[PDB]
């Protein structure tokens, strides 16, 4: 597995800084003391799934010189309880108080992400069958979210238009045609690209795995539906089941010859998990 | 109210396009077609409209791109799925380039303004505002703050530099309400509103004593509430805050208190399905 | 007191230092050998106030590896008289030389504020009145220019049209009223922000007091107005006088039972305060 | 002369907007209007008028604005306070919310053309011409030299990259003021004019011997000045400097220098006095 | 093929623009006139057109600047020298300033449109296509593979992101080619096509086994070559790259290869002449 | 000499880097882990002049930690061969394999136009005459280019429509003569400024040299022409010859009384000069 580098995101957190201070954070430096060492801890007030460590930690070393100390040994990945110390964060007041926000709001969203994925993963209880992401993401974020999906035990579709071709509704209605399309498509991207094929009927799904497409996405099918489609396409494409996936549908896939799942609900509805930092105390 | 400008928000939907296009979108371009075309934006789910301006703006950075709305839209409406939102008219290229950046933002502004708007009702009490808070999503404070008022909403501080919070971090550090209350005031003497972050009866009293503009409730039982309503006795504004949810809400019902907050509205909106489809050519 | 930070600044100086250099500095890399060590003395040319001396060696430390020595440990804030040694300055030649000006005009635009903020105060001769400053700054140079007031023992209003609520001449226009204006304010941002009113006539300065607004501004009023304006408000807001403040004028306040006056020649107009950087050694 | 281009100056009053507004003006979005209104932009000072392209430009970036100029006046001409240089029409948000990043720059733009306006006119001689310098606002170098020829001065170097100068440091580092020529011509052949920094006539003969530019003749006596004029008898460009005010200036007039510089032009200028007032509504 | 978009390059000819005026244009800021001009756009040797686009976008991004088209030209047409391929309508000081940074543009395209349209020709082999690589210029990738289509080129993978491409190192790393492509698909499992770079028969049948998508054969005899494509016996794409030059490429003709590859045409391209002349004023 | 700081080419590389890896290095990221030492060694596989070692190096630096070794000490200057071990690279796999590209392109390029311009000094054999560069560069890079040149033994031409004045074709056509256009010139830039004169009859050439100015570009002209205008001109202006100048033609002014020749093929059409990284091993 691979952790965010401070190449991918410092831009980022940066941006975020200045949104929280245009000018500066009058409440903090109203009270403190440019001088001074302290220490305030980082606490897990609802279980779930641990994401965004480095990220919330980098918030704070972009800002000032800032010291972690992490005496449970917590790492991105790991199984949370409310209460937990994750992190001890040391450095000047001024830092710590002005960075906390930002940091948890990193925090908070990517930990709420990798928990619903997480969450999901077990909810469909089949390895065979993979979870995906989509590019129903948050805006400006994707990168961070799609790491998120990853730490949860999910999996990334393409990142961008750039990634790969998917020929979706619209695309198949300004040709006329699956086939078509698709002839259009590897015409126009010869060799290096994946291309699938989004379908809402078994029609369409037919057309396409004749055509010889990597893979075909079954859009908002029916059980029944799906279970023919199986059988139809007969393993000449891969096979990813989409639309309305939730916690409580996911199950209905288990045991099924697909090969993944997507939801755009794990990136642009994703509930954060609840973190504070407390216990401010002076090095003394 | 009021809109959200091109000013205010065109390097954000660039930067959005260019995460969503780093070379060029191989799948559309693909497409060798014959004219401009019209595609169709559907509500698939009820609740608040937010960001249309922003899902227009998408394209019209990108190209010139028209737009038809033939049942008089606005953001703030009232929708049901299957309504007609909006038709889109340009070139192929740009209607399904710029799509997913569009809906992105379309989804989580009325979302937002949904969820703020849901609050507001099962609150039911006029006198009583629902407001926002600084646990945004990074980056896209502004849009998210800007839903919230479309949803009936009322905006908290913008950031740390709009007005002063003192909160248990920095009362503590001071080891008083009151001295942190005058050391606020020595700093940014006259300009900026002060508010305190407040968990007991002890401390609200010394607050409003000291003649702070806002004190905020933090967490705090209705029995409790009750009382600091009588104590302050109109000396400060009152918020309450802390674990206010759409269940919860509705507690605050009779008082007389001036707002309340929710950091939900924001941190942890479920976002508002649409979709465009209906691609059509025109001649 | 706060000084400025890297974080604030940098994106500033990076401009002005390639504003200075779009190539190269031909001059000094001409005569220059890449290797060996100098020194150069930063002396004050004209007595006045020190502001910006961490914005000046900043510049040069984005730039190149740089040391100071401060023999006389001059802070921001000191007073200072031609021919004082302020800092000594040490690292390669090509990095003093190519540095040299930017961060000249950092400090002597910085200082020229905080000097001439300071002669007010001191023309003014009255603590319980405060001098601020306004929005009436250079183009981007807000923050380092709000950052020498204060160094010069003044105060700072709001930085940005974001920060508070003022209604001037111009939204009481549009408006047609006073009173509906402010109820308008209150209406939109209802608890967070400060809200000031802009008046001409002692009309308008009671219906605001009336209005029970936070601040009233007299804008250019006699001094027989605004003796009459003080009673008339009765400490129900706020009193700040502006418009035509200067060295001269600023004394006809001295006693005034009002809470602030602020001036827009403090940072639209500065004299700038004179430095130089001489007596450029060789280390050996 | 040639104006301000939005190629040049676009990126500048973007950021200057944005310095301005973090979020969005609460206090005008707070107007509650029925339409165009027009307001007008009147001086209040007597000087030269500079940057009124810039000055229009920052709301023209902001939203839809039309202007209207009914004295036909340009950057160069003389005002008078009361004079009604401008009128501006559009939405009031964008009339009030763009206002006072547009007057900062015209008024510090004006202010410096009217004081070199101010010294040309006190020195009283067209064969000698007054340059501005490197001492300038940080980062509006490019604005500040543009005033500065509107009031009908002159523009020095740029900066470090457009031309030699070869100051005192920099010959005292080499030891001679002809082997540091020598080492400028070697390191650029011949598209640098190449200029010396002089404070003995010693030096000036050398610089002049070795075939240079320019001679700068640094806060010398007027009886030195009329010796090194003749010394160097033609053979390089003269340019005095240091210490040249608005009382100084004139004791430069006879002389058969080319130029005089001053810093006190962009370091030090009085900013010129506008005002935008008369808001009305169009109907 | 597709255009390239303002979207996809104005930050990089505003750039190119920075890089060529740091203050102003003062050769052309000199001149003095009386009103638009027109200049022609010419082309001094023969070949491919390509970033006529581009080349125009320069000028409308400067200014309000207008075009014609006498006989047609399109990216992609042929070209003689003397050709009138634009005629471009303006204020001079756009016409002038603008110039260079279209033409550098304009004519590192189609040098590169020329050069790959030349191997193309040279191959004579349709069902073997031409691609480029990411041996290109740092920061016009973009542009250059753009110059590629329109020469009759293909696009290999954009970058590193794009794509797998399991190369020398990469399968030292691991020990393995098989190993290699495992390891690969377990971590993006089945949006990324998966590449090998293969030097020996072994490796190449290695990899065909496995299943991947693409075998790009380094360098490779004819001889090996022959047997390669049987045995590997249609199971995966097949890429011929490494020294691959206007001579060597005929080589490729009846082979039952997929695509060959080369850097040359991005990393080594002639740039093709063209000029700007003929200034007139209209009236 | 003036080697190229990271202030001058960060940014570049920064959006090189970014070109080239937009969410993550799959091929690279997939066989690697996180953590171990590595070492690649660069070598020339083509003759001729190194150019932009710095610049390759500082690709991996602002990536990521990485260490160089240079056992035979090679500078930018240094004549190569194939088969020369130019440098060691020492760090994590990752890095090693992510920036190669990115790094290789622009030593390949830089260095390509070096060779090309010290071959071409070669060519003309005169001492005498210099080999300058042109505007006509490579769209953001000319900051690079321009250094190789003077790496390969050339010389730079002004830098930017700033730098100096040039009167090209389409100037002299608008204003309708050359003396009217060099009056104007001088006019509005009065002495700090460089004025040429490009020219392509001797009609031009006399009219220039006869209003003083400071260079006369003879523009595409024969050999005969060239000779009498350096008669005409009779030291009045420096004389630079442009236009088609090659590494076949460029012998033609071996001898002539011109100060510099000028060519655009340096820059616009330079074949990039090949090396690779090889031999990737543990240490261990």
């Amino acid at each position: 597995s691979t952790d965010l580098t401070p190449f991918q995101i410092d831009d980022t957190l940066k941006a975020a800084l200045r949104e929280d201070v245009h000018s500066e954070d009058y409440s903090t430096n109203a009270i403190f003391d440019h001088h001074g060492q302290a220490k305030v801890s980082l606490f897990a007030k609802e279980a779930g799934v641990l994401a965004g460590l480095t990220v919330f930690q980098r918030v704070f070393t972009l800002f000032d010189e800032v010291t972690f100390q992490n005496p449970h040994q917590f790492k991105d990945g790991d199984r949370l309880t409310s209460g937990d110390l994750v992190l001890e964060i040391i450095g000047s007041v001024r830092s710590l108080l002005t960075c906390e926000r930002v940091a948890l709001n990193f925090l908070q969203h990517l930990s709420g992400i990798a928990s619903m994925t997480a969450a999901y993963v077990e909810a469909l209880g089949d390895d065979r069958i993979k979870v995906f992401d989509t590019r129903k993401t948050t805006p400006n974020l994707r990168l961070f979210e799609k790491y998120a999906v990853r730490v949860g035990g999910g999996y990334n579709h393409r990142f961008n238009l750039s990634d790969a071709i998917m020929l979706k509704d619209n695309h198949i209605a300004a040709v006329g045609s699956v086939q078509k399309a698709i002839a259009q498509a590897r015409a126009y991207a010869p060799f290096v690209k994946m291309v699938e094929v989004e379908v809402e009927s078994l029609a369409a799904a037919e057309e396409a795995a004749a055509a010889g497409v990597d893979i075909i996405m079954l859009d908002n099918m029916s059980l029944e539906q799906i279970e023919q489609a199986i059988t139809l396409i007969a393993g000449r494409s891969r096979i990813e089941c989409s639309g309305n996936i939730d916690m409580t549908t996911i199950s209905r896939f288990r045991g099924l010859a697909i090969d993944y799942v997507s939801s755009g609900s794990l990136t642009h509805s994703a509930k954060s998990l609840d973190f504070s930092m407390k216990g401010l105390t002076y090095l003394d």
